[PDB]
Protein backbone atom coordinates (compact mmCIF):
# COMPACT_ATOMS: atom_id res chain seq x y z
CA UNK A 1 0.00 0.00 0.00
CA UNK A 2 2.08 2.49 -1.24
CA UNK A 3 2.07 6.24 -0.93
CA UNK A 4 -0.97 6.24 -3.10
CA UNK A 5 -2.60 3.70 -1.40
CA UNK A 6 -2.08 6.00 1.74
CA UNK A 7 -3.75 9.00 -0.35
CA UNK A 8 -7.07 6.93 -1.01
CA UNK A 9 -7.08 5.13 2.07
CA UNK A 10 -7.11 8.51 4.20
CA UNK A 11 -10.21 9.34 2.27
CA UNK A 12 -12.12 7.14 4.49
CA UNK A 13 -10.10 7.33 7.89
CA UNK A 14 -10.46 11.37 7.34
CA UNK A 15 -14.88 10.99 6.70
CA UNK A 16 -17.30 11.39 9.20
CA UNK A 17 -18.38 8.38 10.92
CA UNK A 18 -14.96 6.50 10.74
CA UNK A 19 -14.67 4.99 13.63
CA UNK A 20 -11.21 3.41 13.35
CA UNK A 21 -9.07 3.19 16.21
CA UNK A 22 -5.84 1.20 15.59
CA UNK A 23 -4.16 1.75 12.53
CA UNK A 24 -1.24 -0.52 11.39
CA UNK A 25 0.68 0.58 7.82
CA UNK A 26 3.92 -0.74 8.74
CA UNK A 27 6.20 -2.04 5.92
CA UNK A 28 3.61 -0.47 3.63
CA UNK A 29 6.46 0.86 1.25
CA UNK A 30 5.18 4.59 2.51
CA UNK A 31 8.08 7.23 1.59
CA UNK A 32 7.53 11.24 3.57
CA UNK A 33 5.28 11.56 0.63
CA UNK A 34 2.63 10.24 2.21
CA UNK A 35 3.10 11.52 5.73
CA UNK A 36 1.29 14.66 4.66
CA UNK A 37 -1.74 12.81 4.41
CA UNK A 38 -1.62 10.97 7.45
CA UNK A 39 -1.16 13.75 9.42
CA UNK A 40 -4.26 15.20 7.98
CA UNK A 41 -5.94 12.17 9.74
CA UNK A 42 -4.38 12.75 12.98
CA UNK A 43 -5.61 16.44 13.28
CA UNK A 44 -9.10 15.29 12.04
CA UNK A 45 -10.08 11.69 12.80
CA UNK A 46 -11.88 11.98 16.63
CA UNK A 47 -10.82 8.11 17.13
CA UNK A 48 -7.42 7.16 15.67
CA UNK A 49 -5.30 6.92 18.41
CA UNK A 50 -2.77 4.15 17.41
CA UNK A 51 -1.26 4.86 14.24
CA UNK A 52 2.06 2.14 13.79
CA UNK A 53 3.67 3.28 10.47
CA UNK A 54 7.36 1.86 11.04
CA UNK A 55 9.42 -0.03 8.64
CA UNK A 56 9.03 2.31 6.24
CA UNK A 57 11.23 5.25 4.66
CA UNK A 58 9.28 7.50 6.70
CA UNK A 59 12.35 9.65 7.22
CA UNK A 60 13.12 12.31 9.32
CA UNK A 61 11.35 14.40 6.51
CA UNK A 62 8.38 12.29 6.97
CA UNK A 63 8.01 12.70 10.95
CA UNK A 64 8.69 16.30 10.70
CA UNK A 65 5.16 16.30 9.07
CA UNK A 66 3.58 14.21 11.06
CA UNK A 67 4.91 16.21 13.64
CA UNK A 68 3.47 18.93 13.14
CA UNK A 69 -0.16 17.61 12.91
CA UNK A 70 0.71 15.21 16.13
CA UNK A 71 1.86 18.15 18.46
CA UNK A 72 -1.56 19.66 18.44
CA UNK A 73 -2.76 19.47 21.96
CA UNK A 74 -6.23 18.14 20.45
CA UNK A 75 -4.80 15.53 18.55
CA UNK A 76 -6.13 12.03 19.88
CA UNK A 77 -3.37 10.04 19.27
CA UNK A 78 -1.69 7.34 21.87
CA UNK A 79 0.58 5.64 20.11
CA UNK A 80 2.96 6.29 17.77
CA UNK A 81 4.78 3.36 16.15
CA UNK A 82 7.80 5.38 14.46
CA UNK A 83 9.49 2.36 14.18
CA UNK A 84 12.29 1.85 11.66
CA UNK A 85 11.68 4.48 9.82
CA UNK A 86 14.78 5.21 9.17
CA UNK A 87 15.25 8.52 11.73
CA UNK A 88 18.24 10.55 12.28
CA UNK A 89 18.43 12.80 15.19
CA UNK A 90 17.41 15.70 12.83
CA UNK A 91 13.64 14.80 13.64
CA UNK A 92 13.95 14.58 17.22
CA UNK A 93 13.59 17.86 17.74
CA UNK A 94 10.14 17.26 16.21
CA UNK A 95 9.26 14.22 18.08
CA UNK A 96 10.07 16.12 20.97
CA UNK A 97 7.85 19.22 20.43
CA UNK A 98 5.02 16.57 20.04
CA UNK A 99 5.78 14.86 23.73
CA UNK A 100 5.74 18.25 24.82
CA UNK A 101 2.33 19.59 23.72
CA UNK A 102 0.61 16.32 23.06
CA UNK A 103 -0.33 15.14 26.18
CA UNK A 104 -2.74 12.65 24.62
CA UNK A 105 0.54 10.67 23.62
CA UNK A 106 1.49 7.91 25.96
CA UNK A 107 3.11 5.03 23.57
CA UNK A 108 6.28 6.17 21.28
CA UNK A 109 8.66 3.35 19.88
CA UNK A 110 11.37 4.63 17.68
CA UNK A 111 13.48 1.18 17.50
CA UNK A 112 15.50 0.56 14.17
CA UNK A 113 16.19 4.30 14.12
CA UNK A 114 19.31 5.86 14.51
CA UNK A 115 18.93 8.60 16.76
CA UNK A 116 22.39 8.32 18.32
CA UNK A 117 22.92 10.73 21.57
CA UNK A 118 22.14 13.85 19.62
CA UNK A 119 18.59 12.59 19.38
CA UNK A 120 18.31 11.33 23.06
CA UNK A 121 19.39 14.86 24.19
CA UNK A 122 16.46 16.47 21.37
CA UNK A 123 14.32 13.87 22.89
CA UNK A 124 14.68 14.74 26.83
CA UNK A 125 14.09 18.20 26.03
CA UNK A 126 10.40 17.03 25.41
CA UNK A 127 10.37 14.14 27.53
CA UNK A 128 11.20 15.90 30.95
CA UNK A 129 8.94 18.74 30.32
CA UNK A 130 6.07 18.87 33.30
CA UNK A 131 3.32 18.53 30.36
CA UNK A 132 4.71 15.27 28.34
CA UNK A 133 2.58 12.50 29.47
CA UNK A 134 4.88 9.64 27.74
CA UNK A 135 4.92 6.36 29.46
CA UNK A 136 6.19 4.01 27.33
CA UNK A 137 9.49 5.04 26.16
CA UNK A 138 11.06 1.78 23.21
CA UNK A 139 14.89 2.66 22.02
CA UNK A 140 16.50 -0.65 21.08
CA UNK A 141 18.32 -0.68 17.79
CA UNK A 142 19.06 2.97 17.84
CA UNK A 143 22.41 3.46 17.80
CA UNK A 144 22.34 5.08 21.00
CA UNK A 145 26.09 4.87 23.00
CA UNK A 146 27.73 5.16 26.68
CA UNK A 147 27.74 9.07 26.08
CA UNK A 148 23.79 9.50 26.28
CA UNK A 149 23.87 7.69 29.29
CA UNK A 150 23.26 10.94 31.07
CA UNK A 151 19.83 11.81 29.38
CA UNK A 152 18.83 8.64 29.69
CA UNK A 153 19.65 9.05 33.61
CA UNK A 154 17.64 11.70 33.87
CA UNK A 155 14.77 10.72 32.50
CA UNK A 156 15.17 7.99 34.99
CA UNK A 157 14.34 9.40 37.47
CA UNK A 158 13.17 12.93 36.16
CA UNK A 159 10.80 11.66 34.11
CA UNK A 160 7.51 11.52 36.19
CA UNK A 161 5.16 10.47 33.47
CA UNK A 162 7.44 7.44 32.03
CA UNK A 163 6.60 4.06 33.53
CA UNK A 164 8.63 2.12 31.05
CA UNK A 165 11.62 2.43 28.96
CA UNK A 166 12.59 -0.39 26.46
CA UNK A 167 16.39 0.03 25.68
CA UNK A 168 17.73 -2.40 23.87
CA UNK A 169 19.95 -3.60 21.18
CA UNK A 170 22.72 -0.92 21.11
CA UNK A 171 26.34 -0.63 22.60
CA UNK A 172 25.11 1.33 25.85
CA UNK A 173 27.94 0.77 28.02
CA UNK A 174 27.73 -1.51 31.00
CA UNK A 175 29.37 1.42 33.25
CA UNK A 176 26.11 3.11 32.03
CA UNK A 177 23.80 0.65 32.89
CA UNK A 178 25.09 0.94 36.75
CA UNK A 179 24.67 4.45 36.70
CA UNK A 180 21.03 3.65 36.21
CA UNK A 181 20.68 1.19 39.02
CA UNK A 182 22.37 3.63 41.23
CA UNK A 183 19.73 6.49 40.04
CA UNK A 184 16.33 4.43 39.62
CA UNK A 185 16.56 3.52 43.38
CA UNK A 186 16.10 7.66 44.16
CA UNK A 187 12.53 7.06 44.01
CA UNK A 188 12.30 6.44 40.41
CA UNK A 189 8.46 6.13 39.37
CA UNK A 190 10.25 3.95 36.25
CA UNK A 191 8.50 0.78 37.12
CA UNK A 192 8.12 -0.97 34.10
CA UNK A 193 10.63 -3.86 31.99
CA UNK A 194 14.01 -1.61 31.58
CA UNK A 195 14.89 -2.96 28.63
CA UNK A 196 18.55 -3.50 28.46
CA UNK A 197 18.25 -6.93 26.08
CA UNK A 198 20.56 -8.18 23.66
CA UNK A 199 22.39 -6.31 25.95
CA UNK A 200 25.57 -8.19 28.03
CA UNK A 201 27.16 -6.61 30.51
CA UNK A 202 30.40 -7.76 33.08
CA UNK A 203 30.26 -9.25 36.46
CA UNK A 204 30.10 -5.91 38.44
CA UNK A 205 27.26 -4.81 36.38
CA UNK A 206 25.38 -7.90 35.87
CA UNK A 207 25.58 -7.94 39.87
CA UNK A 208 24.56 -4.31 40.14
CA UNK A 209 21.39 -5.06 38.34
CA UNK A 210 20.20 -8.68 40.12
CA UNK A 211 20.87 -5.96 43.33
CA UNK A 212 18.52 -3.40 42.07
CA UNK A 213 15.75 -6.02 41.51
CA UNK A 214 16.08 -6.83 44.98
CA UNK A 215 16.54 -3.37 46.88
CA UNK A 216 13.62 -1.90 44.29
CA UNK A 217 10.97 -4.24 44.53
CA UNK A 218 8.41 -2.67 42.79
CA UNK A 219 10.44 -3.03 39.34
CA UNK A 220 9.16 -5.26 36.81
CA UNK A 221 11.97 -6.47 35.72
CA UNK A 222 15.37 -5.67 34.50
CA UNK A 223 15.12 -8.69 31.51
CA UNK A 224 18.58 -9.04 31.42
CA UNK A 225 19.62 -11.13 28.14
CA UNK A 226 21.71 -13.67 30.66
CA UNK B 1 67.39 10.35 7.46
CA UNK B 2 65.51 8.07 6.21
CA UNK B 3 65.87 3.98 6.51
CA UNK B 4 69.04 4.27 4.71
CA UNK B 5 70.14 6.71 6.85
CA UNK B 6 69.41 4.75 10.09
CA UNK B 7 71.22 1.39 8.11
CA UNK B 8 74.40 3.87 8.66
CA UNK B 9 73.73 5.30 11.52
CA UNK B 10 73.59 1.56 12.88
CA UNK B 11 76.76 1.07 11.98
CA UNK B 12 77.75 3.46 15.05
CA UNK B 13 74.99 2.20 17.72
CA UNK B 14 76.28 -1.34 17.64
CA UNK B 15 79.97 -0.49 17.80
CA UNK B 16 82.13 -0.66 21.28
CA UNK B 17 83.11 1.98 22.70
CA UNK B 18 79.79 3.71 21.48
CA UNK B 19 78.53 5.20 24.74
CA UNK B 20 75.32 7.02 23.31
CA UNK B 21 72.29 6.83 26.05
CA UNK B 22 69.46 8.69 24.28
CA UNK B 23 68.59 8.82 20.87
CA UNK B 24 65.84 10.51 18.84
CA UNK B 25 65.18 9.91 15.86
CA UNK B 26 61.38 11.61 15.84
CA UNK B 27 60.15 12.35 12.87
CA UNK B 28 62.86 11.17 10.16
CA UNK B 29 60.83 9.68 7.30
CA UNK B 30 61.46 6.38 8.61
CA UNK B 31 59.65 3.21 7.60
CA UNK B 32 59.38 -0.45 9.20
CA UNK B 33 62.13 -1.22 7.12
CA UNK B 34 64.45 0.21 9.53
CA UNK B 35 63.34 -1.47 12.43
CA UNK B 36 65.21 -4.49 11.55
CA UNK B 37 68.65 -2.62 12.82
CA UNK B 38 67.14 0.27 15.41
CA UNK B 39 66.03 -3.86 16.75
CA UNK B 40 69.70 -4.98 16.16
CA UNK B 41 70.76 -1.88 18.42
CA UNK B 42 68.46 -2.48 21.30
CA UNK B 43 69.72 -6.28 22.15
CA UNK B 44 73.50 -5.25 21.30
CA UNK B 45 74.16 -1.94 22.55
CA UNK B 46 75.04 -1.71 26.53
CA UNK B 47 74.32 1.91 26.98
CA UNK B 48 71.05 2.82 24.58
CA UNK B 49 67.91 3.46 27.47
CA UNK B 50 66.13 5.88 25.47
CA UNK B 51 64.56 5.54 22.14
CA UNK B 52 62.58 7.93 20.53
CA UNK B 53 61.42 7.06 17.52
CA UNK B 54 57.61 8.50 17.03
CA UNK B 55 56.14 10.56 14.17
CA UNK B 56 57.19 7.56 11.40
CA UNK B 57 55.87 5.45 9.58
CA UNK B 58 57.35 2.54 11.91
CA UNK B 59 53.55 1.14 12.06
CA UNK B 60 51.89 -2.04 13.81
CA UNK B 61 54.63 -4.39 11.93
CA UNK B 62 57.39 -2.08 12.54
CA UNK B 63 57.21 -2.01 16.35
CA UNK B 64 56.65 -6.11 16.37
CA UNK B 65 60.57 -5.99 14.93
CA UNK B 66 61.73 -3.47 17.79
CA UNK B 67 59.63 -5.63 20.41
CA UNK B 68 61.01 -8.97 19.25
CA UNK B 69 64.40 -7.71 20.28
CA UNK B 70 63.11 -5.59 23.28
CA UNK B 71 61.59 -8.09 24.91
CA UNK B 72 64.68 -9.42 25.78
CA UNK B 73 65.31 -8.93 29.69
CA UNK B 74 69.02 -7.95 29.18
CA UNK B 75 67.80 -4.98 26.78
CA UNK B 76 68.91 -1.70 28.44
CA UNK B 77 65.82 0.15 26.97
CA UNK B 78 64.23 1.80 29.62
CA UNK B 79 62.05 4.74 27.46
CA UNK B 80 60.31 3.92 24.80
CA UNK B 81 59.12 7.32 21.94
CA UNK B 82 56.91 5.07 20.00
CA UNK B 83 54.54 7.89 19.99
CA UNK B 84 53.12 8.87 16.60
CA UNK B 85 54.09 5.58 14.84
CA UNK B 86 51.02 5.21 13.22
CA UNK B 87 50.13 1.91 15.54
CA UNK B 88 47.03 -0.07 15.86
CA UNK B 89 46.19 -3.17 18.70
CA UNK B 90 47.72 -5.69 16.46
CA UNK B 91 51.19 -4.63 17.75
CA UNK B 92 49.85 -4.37 21.59
CA UNK B 93 50.18 -8.02 21.75
CA UNK B 94 53.76 -7.23 21.11
CA UNK B 95 54.04 -3.88 23.41
CA UNK B 96 52.35 -6.01 25.98
CA UNK B 97 55.09 -8.93 25.35
CA UNK B 98 57.97 -6.25 26.26
CA UNK B 99 56.55 -4.74 29.38
CA UNK B 100 56.24 -7.95 30.75
CA UNK B 101 58.94 -9.36 30.23
CA UNK B 102 61.60 -6.45 29.88
CA UNK B 103 62.12 -5.26 33.42
CA UNK B 104 63.92 -2.12 32.58
CA UNK B 105 61.41 -0.60 30.42
CA UNK B 106 60.02 2.62 32.64
CA UNK B 107 58.41 4.77 30.03
CA UNK B 108 56.40 3.95 27.07
CA UNK B 109 55.14 7.07 24.68
CA UNK B 110 51.88 5.69 23.10
CA UNK B 111 50.33 8.97 22.10
CA UNK B 112 48.98 9.77 18.57
CA UNK B 113 48.21 5.69 18.28
CA UNK B 114 44.89 4.79 17.13
CA UNK B 115 44.56 1.71 19.78
CA UNK B 116 41.44 1.88 20.52
CA UNK B 117 40.15 -0.46 23.34
CA UNK B 118 41.53 -3.44 22.22
CA UNK B 119 45.03 -1.76 22.27
CA UNK B 120 44.15 -0.95 25.87
CA UNK B 121 43.03 -4.07 26.50
CA UNK B 122 46.02 -6.09 25.08
CA UNK B 123 48.47 -3.65 26.74
CA UNK B 124 46.75 -4.68 29.99
CA UNK B 125 48.10 -8.15 29.95
CA UNK B 126 51.40 -7.01 29.77
CA UNK B 127 50.98 -4.26 31.97
CA UNK B 128 49.07 -6.05 35.00
CA UNK B 129 51.69 -8.48 34.94
CA UNK B 130 53.96 -9.02 38.13
CA UNK B 131 56.91 -8.33 36.34
CA UNK B 132 56.07 -5.51 34.59
CA UNK B 133 58.07 -2.16 35.73
CA UNK B 134 56.77 0.54 33.59
CA UNK B 135 56.07 3.69 35.63
CA UNK B 136 55.00 6.53 32.88
CA UNK B 137 52.70 5.19 30.22
CA UNK B 138 51.22 7.70 27.85
CA UNK B 139 47.86 7.59 26.37
CA UNK B 140 47.03 10.89 24.77
CA UNK B 141 45.45 11.16 21.09
CA UNK B 142 45.20 7.33 21.14
CA UNK B 143 41.28 7.01 19.89
CA UNK B 144 40.10 5.18 23.02
CA UNK B 145 36.63 5.36 24.43
CA UNK B 146 34.86 4.69 27.94
CA UNK B 147 34.99 0.98 26.90
CA UNK B 148 38.16 1.07 28.10
CA UNK B 149 37.75 2.19 31.16
CA UNK B 150 37.24 -0.78 33.57
CA UNK B 151 40.46 -1.71 31.78
CA UNK B 152 42.34 1.43 32.67
CA UNK B 153 40.41 1.23 36.32
CA UNK B 154 42.03 -2.11 36.78
CA UNK B 155 45.31 -0.68 35.49
CA UNK B 156 44.63 1.93 38.34
CA UNK B 157 44.40 0.07 41.10
CA UNK B 158 46.23 -3.62 39.81
CA UNK B 159 49.64 -2.18 38.35
CA UNK B 160 52.16 -1.31 41.58
CA UNK B 161 54.73 -0.34 39.45
CA UNK B 162 52.34 2.62 37.40
CA UNK B 163 53.05 6.21 38.66
CA UNK B 164 51.78 8.16 35.88
CA UNK B 165 49.26 7.70 33.20
CA UNK B 166 48.72 10.35 30.77
CA UNK B 167 45.44 9.79 29.55
CA UNK B 168 45.08 12.37 26.87
CA UNK B 169 43.12 13.84 24.19
CA UNK B 170 40.40 11.45 23.50
CA UNK B 171 36.65 10.55 23.94
CA UNK B 172 36.80 8.68 27.03
CA UNK B 173 34.02 9.52 28.35
CA UNK B 174 33.77 11.89 31.55
CA UNK B 175 31.57 8.89 33.31
CA UNK B 176 34.63 6.69 32.76
CA UNK B 177 36.40 8.90 34.50
CA UNK B 178 34.20 9.16 38.03
CA UNK B 179 34.93 5.46 37.92
CA UNK B 180 38.45 6.07 37.89
CA UNK B 181 38.22 8.86 41.06
CA UNK B 182 36.39 5.73 42.94
CA UNK B 183 38.70 3.09 42.12
CA UNK B 184 42.19 5.89 42.98
CA UNK B 185 40.65 6.32 46.43
CA UNK B 186 41.41 2.83 46.61
CA UNK B 187 45.37 3.10 47.99
CA UNK B 188 46.45 3.89 44.34
CA UNK B 189 49.70 4.56 43.62
CA UNK B 190 49.24 6.18 41.12
CA UNK B 191 50.20 9.67 42.30
CA UNK B 192 51.68 11.24 39.16
CA UNK B 193 49.58 13.16 36.24
CA UNK B 194 46.65 11.46 35.43
CA UNK B 195 46.67 13.46 31.98
CA UNK B 196 42.74 14.11 31.07
CA UNK B 197 44.28 17.01 29.37
CA UNK B 198 41.78 18.80 26.72
CA UNK B 199 39.30 16.14 27.80
CA UNK B 200 36.20 17.92 28.70
CA UNK B 201 33.49 16.74 31.49
CA UNK B 202 30.51 17.78 32.63
CA UNK B 203 30.14 19.02 36.50
CA UNK B 204 29.73 16.41 38.36
CA UNK B 205 32.54 14.63 36.82
CA UNK B 206 34.65 17.62 37.54
CA UNK B 207 33.36 18.01 40.75
CA UNK B 208 34.60 14.33 41.57
CA UNK B 209 38.02 15.05 40.22
CA UNK B 210 38.47 17.86 42.64
CA UNK B 211 37.37 16.22 45.19
CA UNK B 212 39.83 13.81 44.36
CA UNK B 213 42.46 15.89 44.88
CA UNK B 214 41.72 16.75 48.54
CA UNK B 215 40.53 13.39 49.45
CA UNK B 216 43.76 11.90 47.94
CA UNK B 217 46.45 14.59 48.50
CA UNK B 218 49.18 12.46 47.40
CA UNK B 219 48.17 12.59 43.90
CA UNK B 220 50.60 15.32 42.63
CA UNK B 221 47.84 16.62 39.91
CA UNK B 222 44.73 15.88 38.14
CA UNK B 223 45.34 18.53 35.29
CA UNK B 224 41.86 19.26 34.03
CA UNK B 225 41.71 21.41 31.05
CA UNK B 226 39.50 23.81 32.71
Amino acid sequence: LGDFGIRLLCVGLKHLLCNLKKLWLVSCCLTSACCQDLASVLSTSHSLTRLYVGENALGDSGVAILCEKAKNPQCNLQKLGLVNSGLTSVCCSALSSVLSTNQNLTHLYLRGNTLGDKGIKLLCEGLLHPDCKLQVLELDNCNLTSHCCWDLSTLLTSSQSLRKLSLGNNDLGDLGVMMFCEVLKQQSCLLQNLGLSEMYFNYETKSALETLQEEKPELTVVFEPS
